[PDB]
């Protein structure tokens, strides 16, 4: 797993949007973390979320800034009985919490 620091190092040439975008991320993985029935969410589900929070405005953007993510070994997929790719955080969950709990206060 990726520690803090390095994940830190690759967010912080990103905008604004694209870390929201991450956090928010986070934030699923972690509240649910002691569901084994939790795969992650669909693009359609996140882009929506996404939306709400004035994240993005766009497919295109969202698309282009997971693929960077997965690039950098950030978001990882996994097909569901549906065949519809589910998005998670390779990384462990204690180190994105520290992450978290550095990106405010």
């Amino acid at each position: 797993s990726l520690p803090l620091s390095s994940l830190t190092h690759v967010l912080r040439s990103l905008t604004p949007n694209a870390r929201g975008i991450f956090r928010l991320l986070i934030k699923y993985q972690l509240d649910n973390q002691d569901n084994p029935s939790y795969i992650g969410l669909s693009f359609q589900d996140f882009y929506q979320q996404c939306r709400e929070a004035f994240l993005v405005n766009s497919d295109l953007t969202l698309r282009a800034q997971l693929t960077e993510f997965r690039d950098h070994k950030l978001i990882r997929t996994k097909k569901g009985t549906d065949g519809v790719e589910y998005l998670l955080i390779p990384v462990d969950n204690g180190t994105l919490t520290d992450f978290l709990e550095k990106e405010e206060e």
